């Protein structure tokens, strides 16, 4: 009764060569809930914004995705609104008044009906975040949006789910999230237990450490997956609503000039913006799992791979380049820990970055680990 929640990126179809990943590449039976990412909100009218209408509507992307249920009927297919590229300001604007929230809610209900989705995942990054166009009143008004969406979903009578992707840093929680009230209205809380470190922090480190390391101090002291999920529990979310995110990508860095120390916490060249872009994702500071394994795991690789003994995550480096990520060892350790803690299940950002071509020898290796572990696991009653 555990969940395996798979985010699917609608832009991965534009990656070149073996990076191209479309609806037809989703390994549907490895997931229990699959989430088409992203739609947005319009700035002026507070309606659903279709972000790639040529793909999502003209080439039938949304409907090909939802019509996957014909052959896979036990899986739920929902849509996510928001995401990082959307920004936060349009969402703060949309929730600022009852009238604008109701315009959005109506728009969402029409959309979910039009494309036969099973519900909505909220991915506003983030209510209350000054760095993302937010402000103080977002905390109350996001809860109002959630309560209003749930009521609309009940009125529609189709049993749609409402879920949200959430951060784990305490300051983000305090600024944006009425935890007990939200966890009561939502079917699942998809915890973004990743991007916990990265170029923005000014030092090299793995980005999904499971436990605290000695170098973790002040706002990093509890910024790890174990303590972050414990914070969600402490603030009032039931264990059986929490789904733990697992990144199928690495955060990379360019090390500072003449720096020969490759340990966790080593200084970086922050102005570089991260490690150099990889060939398929073409994004500074961000490498898909398949981009990492094809470089690090080959027999004649010149990368050096190490292990964070406390964070339980791999990292690898070569030259000035350093990347922290998840591999099968670390993902196994996290699946066992989810079961130990009794959480609702596992989530992946994102299924389009697993080694779905088997470039490294084993097709869909990471999602197969999530599926193997979760499908044999019974979620216990709340703690
Ligand atoms: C949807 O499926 C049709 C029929 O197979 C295909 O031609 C089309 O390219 C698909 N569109 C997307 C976005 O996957
Ligand atoms: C990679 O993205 C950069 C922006 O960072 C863009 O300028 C460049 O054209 C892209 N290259 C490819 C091959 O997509």
């Amino acid at each position: 009764r555990a969940r395996v929640v798979c985010y699917f990126s609608n832009w991965a179809v534009y990656r070149p060569g073996v990076g191209r990943y479309g609806i037809e590449d989703i390994p549907v039976d490895m997931c229990t809930h699959i989430i088409y990412s992203f739609i947005g909100v319009t700035e002026d009218t507070q309606q659903v914004l279709i972000i790639d209408p040529e793909l999502d509507v003209d080439k039938n992307g949304f409907k090909n995705f939802t019509s996957l249920r014909s052959k896979h009927p036990g899986v739920k297919f929902t849509v996510a609104v928001g995401g990082w590229a959307e920004g936060g300001s349009k969402y703060s604007k949309m929730v600022a008044a009852k009238s604008t929230r109701m315009a959005f809610v109506r728009s969402v209900v029409d959309f979910l009906n039009k494309y036969n989705f099973d519900g909505l995942d909220l991915d506003w990054e983030y209510p209350g975040a000054a760095d993302r166009g937010g402000s103080f009143s977002d905390k109350d008004k996001f809860l109002y949006l959630v309560q209003e969406l749930r009521r609309a979903f009940i009125r529609e009578g189709k049993g749609w789910e409402l879920t949200a992707a959430v951060p784990l840093a305490n300051f983000r929680l305090m600024e944006g999230y009425h935890v007990p009230e939200l966890c009561q209205e939502l079917d699942a809380i998809h915890v973004m237990s990743y991007d916990l470190r990265g170029n923005w922090a000014g030092f090299a480190d793995v980005h999904s450490p499971l436990y605290k390391r000695p170098h973790d101090q002040w706002a990093y002291e509890k910024l790890n997956v174990n303590d972050g999920l414990q914070l969600w529990e402490d603030k009032g979310c039931p264990t059986n609503k929490l789904v733990v995110g697992i990144p199928f990508y690495g955060r990379s860095f360019t090390l500072s000039s003449g720096n020969n120390n490759y340990n966790l916490g080593t200084y970086i060249n922050k102005e570089a913006g991260g490690g150099d872009p990889a060939p398929y994702t073409n994004a500074t500071g961000f490498w898909a799992y398949y981009e990492i394994c094809t470089e690090v795991d080959t027999a004649d690789s010149k990368w050096t791979k190490k292990w964070d003994e406390h964070g339980k995550c791999p990292y690898a480096y070569k030259g000035t380049q350093w990347v922290g990520y998840e591999d099968p060892r670390s993902v196994e350790i996290k699946m066992n820990w989810i079961k130990e803690k009794g959480y609702l299940g596992a989530m992946t950002w994102a299924i389009d970055m697993d080694d779905f071509q088997g470039l490294c020898g084993e097709k869909n290796i990471l999602i197969k680990l999530l599926h193997k572990h979760m499908s044999a696991y019974t979620v216990p009653p709340p703690r």
